[PDB]
């Protein structure tokens, strides 16, 4: 109750900002998350003994992969923290509880392979779950860890509030399947443009939480250039290994995953910023004006990739 978390002065200040990097000290990330839960949620939201045991079991069940790792889990939770603190009054106590947890768990037990590589490999998870394969697996892993003893961080919720929050978490995790983002954004865009968007319509809230989840998931493209550039290497290390594994199956991968096609990466980031990132953060800023800084940072990084092509770096 009276045990607050504090950070150093630089972190205490820079953590409120969207472009905050959680830094290379693994053992500080758990406190960074508790700090964000206590301020976003309150110091009463979670039994600290249970939250801390929950946080360490989630850490335990991320894998040592170049990108979809424990650092990603906390990075995506920090972006969701920033959005919640910039839209203080728009969200319920349960949504703020749920979403930060949704973020920390969204990629549990990720192996570094897309849903497509699971399908072509004929992985058992693709037989159990035909669409959003990894994402249904991530939500499965989250429920499992919540059911471990001393780990039920929601224990003080009523049967119905418990089922609301798991529903919020289930939909939030499923939304991180990018293949679902395109439609979700196009429907948010139209609803905004025809003035029919309504945050009292639960179906509408669901969609808007959807877009937040994509925005937090992609938030490595909203960092300062040196962080974005260095994280791009981690994401491509996974893509190249998946492409290698595609060749192992007898399938020539798309270029973005062909490690023999590095020369095409700057031009591929252009497409990616144009087709995915800028639209995502444009529609978010339209629905949530205080998230403008993510669009700005995303635009700066696009501008930086054009400079790479022009051989100015
Ligand atoms: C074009 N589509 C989407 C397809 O239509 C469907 O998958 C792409 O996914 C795509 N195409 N290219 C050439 C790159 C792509 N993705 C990425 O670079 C990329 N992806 C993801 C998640 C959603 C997978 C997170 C970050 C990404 N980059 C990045 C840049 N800097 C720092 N950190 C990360
Ligand atoms: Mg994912
Ligand atoms: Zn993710």
């Amino acid at each position: 109750g009276l045990m607050q978390f504090t950070l150093p002065v630089r972190l205490c200040k820079e953590i409120e900002l969207f472009h905050f990097d959680i830094g290379p000290f693994e053992n500080m990330w758990p406190g960074i998350f508790v700090y964000m839960v206590h301020r976003s949620c309150g110091t009463s939201c979670f039994e600290l003994e249970k939250l801390c045991r929950f946080i360490m079991s989630v850490k335990k069940n991320y894998r040592r992969v170049p990108y979809h790792n424990w650092k990603h889990a906390v990075t995506v939770a920090h972006c969701m923290y920033a959005i919640l603190q910039n839209n203080h009054t728009l969200f319920t106590d349960l949504e703020r509880k749920g979403l930060l947890i949704a973020c920390l768990c969204h990629d549990l037990d990720h192996r570094g392979f897309s849903n497509s590589y699971l399908q072509k490999f004929d992985h058992p998870l693709a037989a159990l779950y035909s669409t959003s394969t990894m994402e249904q697996h991530h939500f499965s892993q989250t429920v499992s860890i919540l059911q471990l003893e001393g780990h039920n961080i929601f224990s003080t919720l009523s049967s119905s509030e418990y089922e609301q929050v798991l529903e919020i978490i289930r939909k939030a995790i499923i939304a991180t399947d990018l293949a679902l983002y395109f439609g979700n954004r196009k429907q948010l865009e139209e609803m905004y443009q025809t003035g029919s968007l309504n945050l009292n319509n639960q179906s509408h809230r669901d969609r808007v939480i959807g877009l937040m989840m994509t925005a937090c998931d992609l938030c490595s493209v909203t960092k300062l250039w040196p962080v974005t550039k260095l994280t791009a290497n981690d994401i491509y290390a996974e893509f190249w290994a998946e492409g290698d594994e595609m060749k192992k199956l007898g399938i020539q991968p798309i270029p973005m995953m062909d490690r023999d096609k590095k020369d095409e990466v700057p031009q591929g980031q252009l497409g990616f910023y144009n087709a995915v990132a800028i639209p995502c953060y444009t529609t978010l800023t339209q629905i949530l004006p205080p998230t403008e800084p993510l669009l700005k940072a995303c635009r700066d990084n696009l501008s930086q990739w054009e400079k790479v092509i022009r051989g100015e770096e």
